């Protein structure tokens, strides 16, 4: 067929056993998770959009997948991040100083992973799956991450880190998933400073990307809820992640 339903990619595909895989691999190494069934799980995940209208989906579509992959993250030790995925990976894999979205079984279990149904069928698109632009935000895959994100934010406690990409020319943009959902849900109660790490993409030498509008954009909806705001820049993102791994070494 030439052409298809929906304008984005379909259905990863082997979703079902790719998912599968996932969950016993992540279970196996992480012993607080140690007992969740993962069959159990892929019902859930199933459940949330199977047999759903694709432009239909709901917060509430995921709830019982929620409920079976409830898991304590310690609160003081969270990396949100933005735009930047890799180099926040490589960071928490060096000595886990810090846990990203994607360390958490729900976030391992859908990290690079399409997936959507259809409405009174319940057969799995490999063909297409909505765009979150050109066709609805209310997709399977954007639903879940707003989902998981906003549950991941609200768990934060003390000095939560963020990394954003200082190559985009919105460094903090406030529609991606860290400023439409992360920012607002962070509790004020809890969290004390959200710290900002700008990764530089500019070779060698570069501005002090911190004074940047966007920078002053995010500082100031974060002082506004009585929040503090702390910003550095990181000039040279393979220099950091050697003085990770060897830190004192020299030069660090
Ligand atoms: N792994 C992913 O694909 C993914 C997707 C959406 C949101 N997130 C969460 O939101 C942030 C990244 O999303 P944005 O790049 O849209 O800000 C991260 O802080 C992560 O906590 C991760």
């Amino acid at each position: 067929r030439w052409r298809q339903t929906w304008s984005g990619p379909g259905t990863t595909k082997r979703f079902p056993e790719t998912v599968l895989a996932r969950c016993v691999k992540y279970t196996e190494i992480h012993p607080e998770m140690r007992h969740v069934d993962c069959q159990s799980v892929w019902d859930a995940f199933k459940g949330a959009f199977i047999s759903k209208h694709p432009c239909d989906i709901t917060e509430e579509d995921y709830q019982p997948l929620m409920k079976l992959g409830t898991q304590t993250v310690p609160c003081n030790k969270i990396l949100l991040w933005s735009r930047i995925k890799d180099l926040a990976h490589q960071f928490t894999q060096v000595q886990r100083d810090m846990f990203t979205l994607e360390d958490t079984l729900l976030g391992y279990l859908a990290d690079d992973l399409t997936w959507c149904g259809e409405f009174d069928t319940s057969k799995i698109n490999y063909q297409s799956c909505p765009d979150w632009r050109k066709d609805c935000s209310n997709n399977p895959v954007s639903v879940f991450w707003k989902t998981v994100s906003r549950r991941f934010a609200e768990a934060a406690c003390d000095v939560v880190h963020v990394m954003l990409d200082g190559s985009r020319s919105k460094i903090f943009d406030k529609d991606s998933t860290f400023g439409s959902v992360e920012v607002h849900n962070l509790q004020p109660e809890k969290v004390q400073t959200l710290e900002a790490w700008v990764i530089h993409g500019g070779r060698e030498d570069s501005r002090d990307l911190c004074q940047d509008p966007t920078i002053k954009e995010l500082e100031s909806i974060i002082s506004k809820r009585n929040i503090q705001f702390s910003c550095k820049n990181i000039y040279r993102p393979d220099k950091f992640l050697q003085c990770v791994k060897n830190p004192e070494d020299s030069s660090c």
